[PDB]
């Protein structure tokens, strides 16, 4: 649990934690088309995956390693890429304010919070492209938006809660900032 | 203003953020000896100072002038240097503590909390090595710690119940 935070990790003009990017390079230069990627376990136990986050070059490893890595690290950052603070105020929306356009620009306004640092909307942002550019090869790796959301956001909220309409919605947005990324 | 965050500013490697090291390199090269550095209001207005801390060398500047938009930069960070989280936890212990090293202990602990950005810290280190380098020409620009604690707590703090506040950055700029 050693990993810093994510506004420590990098500042702008970076657009992403330098480690976050070597990982999505590596992950999309050899795993782009892996009709498994992120669906399958890896041999790997956390502490060895946490041991490959400090050290050579990622390209080196097996990739249903760096893609068991991808999610360690999205687990290990002290606070998720969405702060508990956001998703707090996600999940306590009405059903009256159920516009997924709604959800999105709630989240775009809380998460863009000068009390939250830049670094955690950049990192979204950062990944919703890489999910993006997955779903764009779905003919090979059979991933669309919406698995990539269902996979993704219990790690990018990190938030144990009942599966609600709610949660439901947050599972959308993710779902529809995915596609919408271009 | 849209003066970003501390933590948006810069992040480890760096020590600090790279407009209050322009700020403070030219400040210390034109003004270490000025008798009322950071005591005389300039000319210029919020705005103005606003448009040079928002951008070329800062040493063509009056020398009161980067002091005034030194000021300015502190007071436009969206948070405060030492965040209102710890102020107010030191703030709230005031009658029942009073040991000052147990003050300057708790700050530090507070500040380095995992909670906290480490450039807030970061900064804050770096605030008070260009404040104790001031210090060390006392003689010359009449800025003892104690002074510079009375100028620059208020900025850092972002504020009777106080005093105690001010004495621990009056110590943390004497033992730098």
């Amino acid at each position: 649990s050693t990993l810093p935070d994510l506004a420590e990790q990098f500042a702008p003009p970076d657009v992403a934690p330098p480690l976050l990017i070597k990982l999505v390079k590596a992950i999309e230069k050899k795993g782009l088309e892996c009709s498994t990627l992120y669906r399958t376990q890896s041999s790997s136990n956390p502490a060895e995956l946490r041991q490959l986050l400090d050290c050579l070059d990622l390209e080196m490893f097996d990739v249903h390693v760096l893609a068991d890595a991808f999610k360690r690290y999205l687990l290990d950052l002290p606070n998720p890429v969405i702060p508990v603070a956001v998703s707090s105020e996600l999940i306590s929306l009405a059903p009256e304010v159920q516009s997924s356009e709604e959800y999105i620009q709630l989240l775009k306004k809380l998460i863009r919070s000068p009390s939250i640092p830049h670094q955690y909307w950049l990192t979204l942002q950062y990944l919703l492209k890489h999910f993006f550019k997955l779903s764009q090869t779905s003919s090979k790796n059979l991933l669309n938006a919406r698995v990539l959301s269902e996979l993704f956001s219990p790690l990018l909220f990190r938030f144990p809660a009942a599966s609600s309409e709610n949660t439901e919605h947050l599972i959308k947005i993710i779902e529809i900032l995915i596609s919408t990324e271009w």
